[PDB]
């Protein structure tokens, strides 16, 4: 659970 946020973490590196 909530490991989807890890992919969003990559997004946090992509958007920034």
């Amino acid at each position: 659970k909530w490991a989807v946020r890890i992919i969003r973490k990559f997004i946090k590196g992509f958007i920034s």
